[PDB]
């Protein structure tokens, strides 16, 4: 059989019979507590501009 | 058989017989508590502009 | 058999016989508590403009 | 058999015999409590403008 794979950026997960226990028990803060659990961030924040002119 | 795959950006998950226990038990804050659990963020925030002119 | 796949951005999930227990038991805040659970965010916030002119 | 797939942005879920228990038991806030559970956000907020002129 012929096979071709062409990936630019690979984070593919493949598992079989895999266990995973993750605990976060006791977190205290005097101020502001922030907990971010398994985030995935593909967000873009862009500002394109073509031909900007600032004459004085 | 012939097969071709062409992916630019791969985070494909494939699992079989996989267990996963995730706990967040006790979180306290004096101020503001924020908990974000498994976020996925593909959000865009853009500002395109073509030919901006600022004459004075 | 012939097969061709062409994906730009892949987060496809494929599971079989997979268990997942997720708990968030005790969260307290003096101020404002915010809990965001498995969000998916494809939101866009854009501001296009072509040929902006600011003459003075 | 011939097959062709062409996807720009894939988050397709495929499961079989999969269990998932999700709990949020005890959340307290002095102020404002906000809980957002499995949101999906494809919302757009745009402001297009062509040929903006500001002469003085």
């Amino acid at each position: 059989k012929v096979q071709i794979i062409n990936k630019k950026l690979d984070l593919s997960n493949v598992q079989s019979k895999c266990g995973s226990k993750d605990n976060i028990k006791h977190v205290s803060g005097g101020g502001s507590v922030q907990i971010v659990y398994k985030p995935v961030d593909l967000s873009k924040v862009t500002s394109k501009c073509g031909s900007l002119g600032n004459i004085h």
